[PDB]
């Protein structure tokens, strides 16, 4: 259930579902059924949405 990432890289959202989020964030990944786009919360700025898989990964 606690499922905690870490963000490797600055990504900001190019549209209304994706997630924008900064290096060093950790966020809960919420759905990661498809292997490309993850949703994902942010346990920072409380914002959810898709973000790509390959910018984050496991953390404390």
């Amino acid at each position: 259930s606690h499922m905690t990432f870490v963000a490797l890289y600055d990504y900001v959202a190019s549209g209304e579902t994706d997630l924008s989020f900064k290096k060093g964030e950790r966020l809960q990944i919420v759905n990661n059924t498809e292997g490309d786009w993850w949703l994902a919360h942010s346990l920072t700025t409380g914002r959810t949405g898709y973000i790509p898989s390959n910018y984050v990964a496991p953390s404390d």
